[PDB]
């Protein structure tokens, strides 16, 4: 073995198909059918009756297998076509698409005064966008101002852009849409972008983001607004003392960019993911922790405070303070975003109140105010006569990056973990190959 190390992949986590938001971690005992339908021990024995409705097909309980989530797949080896040396594929970062001729180890290459032919599936060679260019220029300019000897070049790429609509859910639809008081759906553009850092001639994907952008063609209350769907990171940015600043630089640059195009407001739901290691990146490092709510909120406040002092953000408020200043009276006046908290809670509010869309609206907003940031980018009379929003970047069809589920599934299916620096670099290389090959079609 190249290193002296016996290496295997970790058991990926599963789901109690009974209770939503239940998960089955490493070493837990569970019940599975056809390697598809998984139940944890508690959620399985808590089923009354040996009939288990699947799909919908009813399936007997003895047709399930009792097992524990402790399977460890060994890492794969590659063989040098010249010496026969066996090395972990991840250790030497050999990808058969990038180097189809075969794996030649570094030792045989140095003996023959040879080097690997260029990796043309790099982050740098992903197609550029005006947004990506703006973001990476900001980050790299910040990084060279810091003069830290360890920092590498950062490239930012938009890897998906497509048109979508968010549909008002049945409760709010019956209250406000069927009476003609509110649009049935809101058109928006979703964008997925990632940041990579060159670490010793090797790309590392360390940051990912998906956003929802509602243009000047959107009906109120959503028009000229951007909303962050989700954020994620792999904490191996070099150097560590600049990691937080770089995240902040990307986010501030994004607000600066959409402000320039004419978007008036930004929206952030400070919402930690559920415990586990899969959000956008599969299998986070074991010592990278999900922040607790208060610390995440302070993190966003720090970022926005820097944006205010840079004269990019005019000001920001919690949703409760914001609605008070806007003199809001009805739930139909709240921006309605895909997958956001407020569409969900408004469904429950209308149900519990027997059909009201304003009853406890202010109480619910105050109860949760610290979690919802409303960021004003264009204020005062400047926001009044704005020209239409024209995005200079084209659409980018890429099914793998339409939402976060597809890339997570591809990572799970192909053992692309981001749990260590070496595995994250390998997963980055594979992810780039996928993005380069799906595009050339
Ligand atoms: C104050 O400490 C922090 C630490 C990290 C962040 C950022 C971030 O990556 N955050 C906070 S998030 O927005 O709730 C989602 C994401 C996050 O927690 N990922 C994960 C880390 C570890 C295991 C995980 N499993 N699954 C997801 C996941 C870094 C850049 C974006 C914010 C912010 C504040
Ligand atoms: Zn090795
Ligand atoms: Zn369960
Ligand atoms: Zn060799």
């Amino acid at each position: 073995y190249c290193c002296g190390r016996k290496l295997e992949f970790s058991p990926q986590t599963l789901c109690c198909y009974g209770k939503q938001l239940c998960t089955i971690p490493r070493d837990a005992t569970y019940y599975s059918y056809q390697n598809r339908y998984h139940f944890c021990e508690k959620c399985f024995n808590e089923i009354q009756g040996e009939s288990v409705s699947l799909g919908q097909t009813t399936i007997n309980k003895e047709q399930f297998s009792k097992r524990k989530n402790d399977t460890l797949d060994p890492e794969l080896f590659v063989e040098c076509t010249e010496c026969g040396r066996k090395m972990h594929q991840i250790c030497v970062l050999h990808h058969e698409i990038i180097w189809p001729a075969g794996f030649v180890c570094d030792g045989c290459l140095k003996k023959s005064a040879r080097t690997r032919k260029e990796n043309k599936f790099s982050a740098k060679r992903l197609p550029s966008t005006r947004l990506g260019t703006f973001l990476e220029n900001r980050v790299n300019d910040f990084l060279r101002r810091q003069n830290h000897p360890e920092s590498g070049e950062v490239t930012v790429r938009v890897v998906h852009a497509s048109d979508k609509t968010v549909e008002v859910k049945p409760g709010m639809k019956a209250r406000f849409v069927d009476s003609g008081e509110m649009a049935e759906s809101f058109p928006y553009r979703t964008k997925a972008l990632f940041a990579f850092e060159e670490i010793d001639g090797v790309d590392l994907c360390f940051f990912g983001m998906h956003v929802q952008e509602y243009g000047s063609d959107c009906p109120p209350p959503n028009q000229r607004r951007v909303y962050i769907s989700y954020l994620d990171s792999v904490h191996f940015f070099r150097p560590k003392c600049l990691r937080t600043a770089v995240y902040h630089e990307i986010l501030i640059g994004y607000l600066e960019y959409v402000k320039k195009l004419g978007y008036t407001t930004g929206h952030i739901w400070a919402c930690p993911p559920s415990e586990g290691d899969d959000y956008i990146f599969h299998c986070h490092p074991p010592d990278q922790k999900i922040p607790k709510p208060k610390r995440l909120q302070e993190w966003f406040k720090k970022m926005l405070d820097k944006a205010v002092s840079e004269r990019i953000v005019h000001d920001y408020k919690d949703i409760f303070k914001q609605a008070t200043e806007d003199r809001l009276t009805s739930a139909k006046e709240l921006p309605y975003f895909e997958g956001d908290f407020w569409p969900n809670v408004l469904e429950e509010s209308i149900k519990e109140s027997g059909g009201s869309g304003s009853q406890k609206l202010y109480a619910t907003m105050e109860k949760h105010k610290e979690v919802f940031f409303v960021i004003r980018l264009i204020a005062g009379p400047a926001a009044n006569s704005l020209p239409p929003i024209v995005d200079p970047d084209p659409l980018i069809p890429c099914d793998l990056m339409d939402g976060r589920d597809a890339f997570l599934t591809l990572a799970r299916d192909k053992h692309l973990e981001f749990s260590s620096l070496r595995r994250a670099q390998w997963s980055t290389m594979c992810m780039l190959v996928e993005l380069h090959t799906q595009s050339q079609d």
